[PDB]
């Protein structure tokens, strides 16, 4: 019964009440909302890991904008570990793809 909408929002009004800066509780927000937009709309249990993984692949960004999706999700299942909402953190499991040669390939 734990939506992954309801303890993102949390997790958002939670760092807002941090005191972090309104860019970066945008940038949660962001997260959740965009790259995260199809488990917002699961629940708990019905996140997979590899699907989560999935969301990696299809967001193309940088390695640090990367890491940052899956540090912002990590955080937010732990807030529901701390509930006991999910038993388990499916983030933490994902793991970010080093594709990377030392060659250079189209963009010099």
């Amino acid at each position: 019964r734990d939506s992954f909408g309801d303890w993102a929002e949390k997790f958002l009004k939670s760092k807002e009440a941090d005191g972090v800066s309104v860019s970066q509780l945008n940038s949660y927000k962001n997260y959740c909302r965009n790259h995260l937009s199809p488990l917002y709309m699961k629940s708990l249990s019905e996140i997979l890991p590899a699907d989560i993984q999935s969301i990696i692949n299809e967001t193309k960004l940088a390695k640090n904008t990367l890491k940052a999706i899956r540090n912002t999700a990590s955080q937010i299942f732990r807030l529901a570990i701390e509930n006991r909402a999910i038993d388990f953190n499916p983030a933490d499991y994902v793991r970010i793809p080093k594709i990377a040669l030392e060659h250079h390939h189209h963009h010099h």
